[PDB]
């Protein structure tokens, strides 16, 4: 037969493997010629695996490039102006790669050009609250310093940003080993650890959600108008720049000035983790001196998109899409994903040959420019978003398969849980020790849930991934799912090699997943999402889950508003509409199952008048004004953390209105805020719910 | 059978009759305890006709209403303070209504308070080429100026936006027999025209789209947190207040000054119409003082919502809706429309009654608050957009229903031409000299297409009423059909009695329209228009239409540019782009007419897939950003004309980037502006275009 079944057992480790090693082999970097050149591979691929059709869609977006023959790097200068220290010029390649060319040195893409020469100010991890505890607590002033900010906790663009606000003239990131040397494991290639010489390539910017710098709002295609650098969107306005930790502790070994104020503030390597500014007494006339001159660049990219045209329902889209651009050879991020989704394409492909299609239509897409901001996602959403936001089913993403091997994580929405425990508990666990067990068991006995026995860990989607447009700009329910390390045990941030040279195909199948069980157990959860909601007859969304979630939400933004008993009393801060609201949404998403359970299953109108009742019920979150400052983050449940692209934060609008309002100067406009995005919140949550009610 | 034909069978001219009668003899002001039982009457009415529901759905809004204790006036005053002249306090009532209760007298609503006096400019129609001929060209400075304007050309808001950036500081409304008395026909109550006593109410909001001021972009319910007075949408900034021509002849007759500067800026009045400033020699030392004392007030206010649920697609919504306050009896606005209405529910649930029902959902709306900035209509809008914006097929508004008894005017989206000049052919002329003639034959006939031999005339949607929130903000096909006058002949401003206490039943039975046949073709019009879009098979919608009008709009549009073409060689300006989109938008239209009369006509899911495709396409014709500085106009090829609300323009985000352009003092960001919007409008043409493209 033609079912789930079917597909899955279609799908082999074996394979996996291969498209791993074919996708390593070379850089992959966004813009270059050689990332083109995969692009083609892969259309021409998917047109032989049997989609419908395999396009390509291009758009000229800014990169950013440091110059080949001016490199940057840093510099300790002594009072003459002889610069008595560099950082390196690149990562020491890996064994067999020493000859491989166009590898891109570490930089920070977007860093704008410049030579700032100044004192050095330590600063932890760049937190809204480690500038908090420099400026508030400890009295120390970042203006026209060059800051140091160690790796880890939250997304390198808010590090840069914090610091930009501060007033620091430049920000040197590096990698701490506290944060990216687990204890036990050797360093690349004999283990899976970061060496010294390791770096850190990543953007910079603080895009909120808006895609190509230049073209907020619509498609970068041939005839877009670009705005000028000066009022593109996201740009750092200070040098910065990443380095290892063996150059990170020749800067940090001189720091004078203030002891670091706790524990917290220190990091493994052996420095005092004093924060500065500047050195102590016999170094006190040497200086730190950036040399950055990287450039912006606009460039073309390319999206690979398929198509597998739906029997039934072709205007109804479930899309699975991850990207192909690497920072170096991508061995995790993206091609340990871009290889699931090949062999994922490869597996329908078969069923499709043999005369089976899904009831709804499947698009495929290897995005690009991911590296650089989203940027062809993004650019791509722009150009389809109305077919998307009327046709749009469900969005899965698909960049990196793994980030340890310890147990599965899923990042989604509420109207995907039920679909992910129900498909988790047929599929088979590959972890040692539970032979014959359920994915479902090993994962909940693995990552229980903080609220409910018995239940695995679900986390809210963040951001950071090619998810962002389709899931906080058009309303499109998303998920992710990947192998994740264990969360008691393992203090790291991510992975170690995470966007280092470092990260091969032999750093996969040595040290993560040598039999490739891991990536076949993540293509079963990714593909076997994208099977039961391309082909389930009734959508397979529980909107009695996001009413769960939404009083769980109402009840911690409550208590964060809570801590201000007295400014509640003054200014009449009332959260009644809200829990009223998500008292509504809770009956009327009842009744709604209570009939799609009880409704006529003969008569395919009322089905699809239900399956549209579904699928823009994730659209009905989205508020077309946006949040405040950020119009493409318009999901009023849902946004990336102001503090931290990577976390969600639920309630944002209500969140920022709440964040450090002890601080603000006029207390009643503050207040007056919160209770405006009380009311957007309670209005949005009604709406959303009466979106379930009885048509007519 | 049940068909159009029983439908519009039912209606009877007496019926319409009768209902206008019973909604004219008390005013029904909005706010008012006399408009909430006229909505409690039309409620329990609408349930015994048969509608499946009908509710009253409220919001607390601005109004703005004069103090009756303390009222408003102008005064002419003497040197020494004297006021030696003053405006009338209220319009001689009409025969048998002088013992009217709560007739309010004239105001401009939203006025604010304030007694300024100073001298007085003649601005003529305070245009903002008015305004352009004073400043450039008579060097005549409106500074702390009072200003006196005659209505008419365009809606009294645009005058007072126009007047206050001239920096006016109060401004004074009249009525001129020129535009006001037509020629031969005699003073109400024994003619049609306007007697020297009577003046025109209206609000001078400047809203943009955004509804009540105090709430923009959400529902004002029992919870919304409303902006201070200081923050709201769209109030003036200065004082101004509406005379008739006796008041307005003692204060045009001293003024001195500058002479008229040619004949378009004279009325009929026996004055020399000079500009000003202030009077001539004998009477210099006087000065013209306002007394304005009116009050903004938030004030409860009702919409009553009918439905009659669909058969076969309940989640497809077709809604008729007009107004029903007025400002004082609504003998034509908006009684004569919402008599038809009444007339229109009553037909359709005698089809019930006998066991019919609309293929599709069927609201009827009587609107609240429509003469306060089409207040109702638009936070219903905003509390119900999301189901709105998924399921809404079609608007068709039904305000007035004669401005005139000469022959048919339409004006509607092109999706609707078809519809219209099919629907006309099978309709009766009610026209003298057209007796057996059909309705399309009577109005092509005496207002022919300025474009096409044998086609009638059909204009855009301009804005003034409350199709403005399902059109230009949220992208739902919208049409309006009405009686007019002479078009060649008449040389007035929509009918003289327009806003005034005169507007009566006996104005309509007298000399409008006295055996109601009139009234009776638009009640077949506007019910068959409902009748076809909520029961065709196939939604009747013709995107061909689209292409043709989207060729000329882009033809005017670059004939606009082509003034400047040394501008458009230096700054590299083309219309490319938008002449490709619309070329393939023409293409794209005709293959998908070709598939939609094609189609498998079996296949009730290619049918609601392509019906989808038809209910879409307006929608994809939205930009979520909306126009510049106008978030709420998000339609990117028509919005209300920046100078004058009551017309439409086409491509207004190009058109309004190239005003006046050559005045601009930094040509390369102007010009770079119209670039600008020419993307966006190509984009949108192309993005609009490809929803019709096979789905997959
Ligand atoms: C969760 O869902 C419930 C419904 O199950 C909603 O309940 C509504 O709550 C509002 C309050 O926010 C109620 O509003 C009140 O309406 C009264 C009139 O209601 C009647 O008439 C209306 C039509 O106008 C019908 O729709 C309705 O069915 C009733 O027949 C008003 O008179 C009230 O105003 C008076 O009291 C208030 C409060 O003291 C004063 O401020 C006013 O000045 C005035 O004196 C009030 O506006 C509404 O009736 C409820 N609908 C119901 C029960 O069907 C919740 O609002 C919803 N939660 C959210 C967040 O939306
Ligand atoms: C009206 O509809 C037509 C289609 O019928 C659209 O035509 C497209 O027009 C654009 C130009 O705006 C063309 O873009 C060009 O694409 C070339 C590659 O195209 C091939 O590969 C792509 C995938 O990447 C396929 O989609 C496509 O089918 C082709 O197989 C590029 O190489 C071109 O760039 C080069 O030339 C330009 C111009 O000199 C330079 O600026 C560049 O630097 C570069 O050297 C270019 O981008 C596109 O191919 C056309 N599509 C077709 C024919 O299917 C119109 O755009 C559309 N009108 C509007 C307003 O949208
Ligand atoms: C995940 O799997 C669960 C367990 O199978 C699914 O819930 C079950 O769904 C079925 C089919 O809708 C329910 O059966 C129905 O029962 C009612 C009365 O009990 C009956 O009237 C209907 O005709 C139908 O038989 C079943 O009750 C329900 N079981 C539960 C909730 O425990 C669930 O829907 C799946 N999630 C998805 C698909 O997203
Ligand atoms: C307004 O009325 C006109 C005139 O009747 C309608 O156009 C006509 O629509 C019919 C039905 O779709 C067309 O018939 C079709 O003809 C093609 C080939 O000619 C055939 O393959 C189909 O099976 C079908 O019979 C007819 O051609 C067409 N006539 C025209 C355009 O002159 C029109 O659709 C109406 N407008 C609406 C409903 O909005
Ligand atoms: C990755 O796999 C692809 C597909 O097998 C390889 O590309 C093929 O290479 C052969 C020999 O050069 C050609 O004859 C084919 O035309 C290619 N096919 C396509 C679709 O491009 C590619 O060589 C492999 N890359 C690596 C590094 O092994
Ligand atoms: C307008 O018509 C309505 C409906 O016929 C009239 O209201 C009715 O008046 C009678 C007598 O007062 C009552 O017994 C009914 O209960 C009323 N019905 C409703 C639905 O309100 C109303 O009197 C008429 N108004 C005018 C000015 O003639
Ligand atoms: C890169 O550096 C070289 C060598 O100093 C210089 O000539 C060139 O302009 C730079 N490239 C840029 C700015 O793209
Ligand atoms: C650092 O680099 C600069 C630039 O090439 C050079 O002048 C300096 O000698 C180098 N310093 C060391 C310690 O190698
Ligand atoms: C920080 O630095 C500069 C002085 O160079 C000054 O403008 C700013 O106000 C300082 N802020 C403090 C000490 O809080
Ligand atoms: C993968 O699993 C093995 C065996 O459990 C373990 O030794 C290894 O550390 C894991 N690798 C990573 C990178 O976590
Ligand atoms: C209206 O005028 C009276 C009489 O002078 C005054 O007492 C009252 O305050 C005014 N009403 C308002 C401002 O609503
Ligand atoms: C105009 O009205 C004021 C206010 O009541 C009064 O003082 C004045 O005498 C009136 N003027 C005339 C000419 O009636
Ligand atoms: C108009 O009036 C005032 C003087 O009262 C002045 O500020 C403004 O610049 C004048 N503009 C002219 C004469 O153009
Ligand atoms: C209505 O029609 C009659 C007869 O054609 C005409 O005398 C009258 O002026 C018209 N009324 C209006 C208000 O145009
Ligand atoms: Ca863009
Ligand atoms: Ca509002
Ligand atoms: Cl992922
Ligand atoms: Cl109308
Ligand atoms: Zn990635
Ligand atoms: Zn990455
Ligand atoms: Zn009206
Ligand atoms: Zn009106």
């Amino acid at each position: 037969k033609h079912n789930m079944k079917a597909f899955l057992d279609e799908l082999k480790a074996e394979n996996i493997k291969k498209f791993l090693y074919n996708f390593t082999q070379i850089p992959h970097l966004a813009g270059t010629e050689q990332n083109f050149q995969l692009a083609k591979q892969i259309q021409s691929q998917w047109k032989e695996f049997g989609l419908d059709s395999v396009e390509l869609a291009h758009y000229d977006v800014l990169l950013s490039y440091p110059n080949k023959t001016h490199p940057n790097y840093i510099s300790i200068i002594n009072e003459d102006g002889n610069e008595i220290f560099n950082t390196s010029l690149f990562e020491p390649p890996p064994p067999g790669y020493e000859n491989v060319s166009d590898i891109v040195p570490p930089f920070s893409a977007f860093s704008p050009q410049g030579m700032p020469e100044g004192d050095l100010v330590y600063v932890n991890y760049a937190r809204t609250e480690d500038f908090f505890k420099l400026e508030r607590d400890m009295k120390i002033n970042c203006s026209g310093k060059i800051v140091i900010a160690r790796y880890g906790k939250v997304f390198r663009g808010n590090k840069v940003k914090n610091a930009q606000l501060a007033g620091a003239k430049g920000v040197i990131l590096y990698s701490d080993p506290a944060d990216y040397f687990a204890p036990g494991v050797k360093s690349y290639p004999d283990g899976w650890n970061l060496p010294g010489g390791g770096v850190q390539r990543g953007n910079i910017l603080n895009l909120n959600g808006a895609g190509d710098p230049l073209t907020p709002g619509y498609p970068a295609n041939e005839y877009a108008y670009r705005r000028g650098i000066a009022e593109a969107v996201g740009l750092p306005s200070i040098p910065v720049h990443p380095i290892g930790y063996y150059d990170a502790q020749k800067l940090l070994e001189k720091m004078g000035g203030s002891a670091p104020p706790d524990s917290s503030w220190r990091g493994s390597l052996k420095v005092p983790y004093n924060v500065g500014p500047g050195f102590t007494g016999n170094f006190s006339t040497q200086k730190v001196k950036m040399h950055i001159h990287s450039t912006n660049e606009v460039t073309r990219i390319y999206n690979v998109i398929g198509t597998l045209r739906g029997a039934v329902e072709p205007d109804r889209y479930v899309i699975l899409g991850g990207h192909r651009d690497s920072w170096v050879f991508g061995g995790i991020d993206p091609q340990s994903g871009a290889a699931v989704v090949h062999e994922i394409v490869r597996s329908f492909g078969t069923l499709k040959k043999e005369g089976w299609r899904p009831r709804r239509t499947i698009l495929f897409a290897s995005w690009d420019a991911e590296e650089f901001g989203l940027l062809g996602s993004t650019e791509w959403a722009e150009e389809n978003s109305r077919l998307l936001q009327e046709r749009g089913v469900a969005y899965i993403n698909a960049d990196s398969s793994i980030e340890g091997n310890y147990t599965l994580r899923v990042d989604c929405t509420p109207l995907m849980y039920s679909l992910v425990h129900n498909l988790t508990k047929e599929l088979k666990s590959p972890d040692e020790g539970f032979e014959g067990k359920s994915l479902y068991e090993s994962w909940t006995k693995k990552s229980p849930s903080p609220e409910f026995s018995g239940m695995p860990r679900i986390s809210k989607l963040g951001s950071g991934n090619d998810f962002e447009v389709f899931f906080q700009r058009l309303g499109i329910a998303s998920g992710r799912a990947r192998y994740t390390k264990n969360w008691e045990t393992n203090k790291f941030s991510g992975y170690p090699l995470y966007h280092s040279v470092y990260e091969t195909y032999e750093l996969v199948e040595k040290f993560y997943d040598p039999m490739f069980k891991y990536h076949l157990t993540v293509a079963q959860v990714r593909g076997g999402m994208v099977f039961e909601l391309a082909n389930s007859i009734v959508l397979p969304f529980d909107c009695r889950d996001y009413a769960v979630v939404l009083r769980k939400y109402a009840d911690k933004i409550y208590s964060i508003s809570m801590k201000h008993p007295q400014e509640m009393k003054t200014y009449s801060v009332s959260f009644d509409s809200l829990f009223s609201a998500v008292k509504n949404f809770t009956e009327i998403a009842s009744k709604f199952s209570e009939r799609l359970q009880d409704f006529d299953k003969s008569n395919p109108i009322v089905l699809r008048m239900m399956n549209d009742q579904l699928m823009f019920l994730e659209r009905a979150f989205i508020d077309p004004l946006g949040l405040p400052d950020r119009p493409f983050y318009r999901h009023v449940i849902y946004a990336p953390s102001s503090h931290n692209k990577y976390a969600g934060e639920s309630f944002p609008g209500i969140y920022d209105a709440l964040f450090d309002i002890e601080s603000k100067v006029d207390p009643s406009k503050a207040w007056g805020e919160v209770k405006r995005q009380i009311y957007v919140a309670a209005f949005t949550v009604q709406a959303a719910a009466e979106t379930l009610s009885e048509v007519a």
